[PDB]
């Protein structure tokens, strides 16, 4: 109660909230809007070496229970986000994370080598997106554990500084164990963000008998209400398996209560995607007020009092 | 004159609706209740060779958006379900499916060897559950493609008659492609039921700060509203990839509209889990009336006029 400020990764944050990568963070306008908001931090749109237009529209739709997207990695290119980080962002306002999602390991290594001096000079933080396009005959990198171990080996070497990793959801305990073990081989991986969208859902409109996004025959990643228990499970699974890392929660946050659950499950930062897309950046003042109210009601004065303290039965 | 009738797998169904395995189907009382209902078919609780008590309670909980469970395969044992199939079920009322979920390939083989003559004589239909664990610390069988191929080879050889398979959801296009390719190696796999519960979610209660089920530190499979776009994607993905098989839809059905979406995605039968657990078997008359109303509004007279006809954009 009182104030939500916290310290992590050799930075100070006013509160644990931030946007999820890809939401309100693609253009200079969007990054300035996130900076002006009451969020504790912001993350940039995942970038590639070159600018991309992304997929044809419609490519995002939202509904009462959440959203579906197949954006196709539309972004202004790494040079722009790096310039934002190195010249434009006002670090006095809040910390900045830069998300990178190159289409190959080599692309990622090349970007991280460029980011490193800006990281050292300005304190921009790297979130490596371990989600991928479809390559027939090949699953996304975080779903291929030896591939994942390679990327991280090369990035760690190339980058040489503390970073984090944006994960897709897993649905199987053995996968939790294997994925966490991979991540725990890398001491430079200081945070784990759980989760990216639940992959390849399909929303159909009954009146028109049609899928609602154009790309990929309507198939796209799900966010929002649909995915909150999945997200909670991933946050908690990695919190338990990676005691020497931070876990950032992402998925299904619409209220301070939802944020409270993510923090109980183990989240240090709490990222907001769908709900921010649909409500706008005003959501951050609401979420902070709601979280402080729940804390006050419960007698909690700090996040640390309850982070990771979800109770099990017997 | 509109009609919900189907004729598949050598059987006639009054309508496409049935329970999802595990819901209202464990005991003789359950089975007789499902038989008495308006459903077009029923499926028994997934069985093992020996009776099982399942996991400690609480092991199922439901909420406005769906359910979580870790039941632990509680069942009366194979001999009970076989007896029900052989001696007790009134086939004049509707078709019966028997679900099996042995804990090893050998257990499944033993069961289907003994089921075969009753399948031939009485027409009971086998649904093989491929979300069984096999070796603990390995993923569930359907998430291990080699194990899945082995189970299907062995069961095909032992059983020798058309059967179907119950699949977990997949979230990666590469997995849809691999999984369907595996299935398409087995000509006796005549139907594919998509989907089982979305694995290892975690529901947390904010007031008590506690998980809501006891087993597995609160981790369990998700059903209900959470999972409908995941279910639809899997139904459509297998419908497109397995043109010589039927697809049965399961997941997130609460209304005739939800059923209509399943059917547009490619579903033949439509199974009802969570919603049936919550509402009871009266749900089947409501689903039939609701589906018929949508069909009337659109001018459709039979299910075939729209099964699989979901539209894509462009
Ligand atoms: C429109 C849109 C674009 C996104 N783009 C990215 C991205 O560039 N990088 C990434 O890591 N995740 C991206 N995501 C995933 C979100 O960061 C987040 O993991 C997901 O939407 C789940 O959170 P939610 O339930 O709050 O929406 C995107 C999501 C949306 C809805
Ligand atoms: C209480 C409970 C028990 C279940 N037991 C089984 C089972 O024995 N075999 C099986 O194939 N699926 C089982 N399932 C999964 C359901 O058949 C179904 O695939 C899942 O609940 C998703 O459908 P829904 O959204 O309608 O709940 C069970 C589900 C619940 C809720
Ligand atoms: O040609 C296509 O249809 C297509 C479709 C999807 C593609 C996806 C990628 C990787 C997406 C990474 C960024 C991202 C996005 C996104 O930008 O679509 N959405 C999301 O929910 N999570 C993310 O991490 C990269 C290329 C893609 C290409
Ligand atoms: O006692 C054990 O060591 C033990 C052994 C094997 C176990 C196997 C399972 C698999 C559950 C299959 C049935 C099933 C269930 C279930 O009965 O829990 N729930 C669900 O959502 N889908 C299903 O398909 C679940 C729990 C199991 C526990
Ligand atoms: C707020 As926008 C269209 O740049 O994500
Ligand atoms: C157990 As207390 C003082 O947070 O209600
Ligand atoms: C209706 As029951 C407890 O046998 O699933
Ligand atoms: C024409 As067909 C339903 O047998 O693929």
């Amino acid at each position: 109660s009182m104030c939500l400020k916290l310290n992590l990764l050799d930075h100070v944050f006013a509160n644990p909230f931030m946007n999820a990568a890809g939401v309100l963070c693609s253009t200079e306008e969007d990054l300035r809007c996130m900076t002006a908001s009451s969020s504790g931090a912001l993350v940039s749109k995942s970038c590639t070496s070159a600018p991309r237009d992304g997929n044809p529209e419609p490519r995002y739709m939202a509904f009462p229970l959440g959203s579906i997207n197949s954006m196709g990695l539309p972004n202004l290119g790494f040079d722009f986000y790096l310039k934002y980080a190195s010249d434009l962002h006002d670090y006095s306002k809040k910390p900045l994370f830069l998300s990178i999602s190159g289409l190959s390991v080599e692309e990622n290594v090349a970007m991280v080598r460029r980011l490193a001096p800006v990281a050292q000079e300005k304190g921009v933080l790297l979130e490596l997106n371990l989600s991928c396009p479809n390559v027939p005959g090949k699953p996304q990198v975080a779903y291929d554990f030896e591939a994942m171990r390679t990327y991280l080996q090369q990035v760690s070497l190339a980058y040489g500084l503390p970073f984090g990793v944006k994960m897709p959801p897993y649905f199987d305990i053995a996968h939790f164990d294997t994925a966490a073990a991979v991540l725990n081989e890398f001491p430079l991986v200081k945070f784990v963000t759980c989760v990216n969208s639940v992959g390849n859902g399909l929303v159909i409109d009954a009146e028109s008998e049609s899928v609602v996004i154009k790309p990929k025959q309507g198939f796209g990643g799900l966010g929002g209400k649909y995915i909150l228990p999945t997200a909670l499970a991933n946050v908690n699974a990695f919190y338990r398996r990676c005691p020497d890392k931070l876990v950032f929660g992402c998925g299904g946050v619409y209220s301070g209560e939802d944020a409270f659950l993510h923090i109980l499950a183990g989240a240090s930062m709490v990222q907001v995607g769908t709900a921010l897309q649909e409500e706008g950046p005003g959501i951050f003042t609401r979420l902070e007020d709601e979280l402080l109210e729940i804390m006050a009601r419960k007698g909690y004065r700090t996040l640390e009092e309850f982070r990771g303290r979800v109770k099990t039965i017997e």
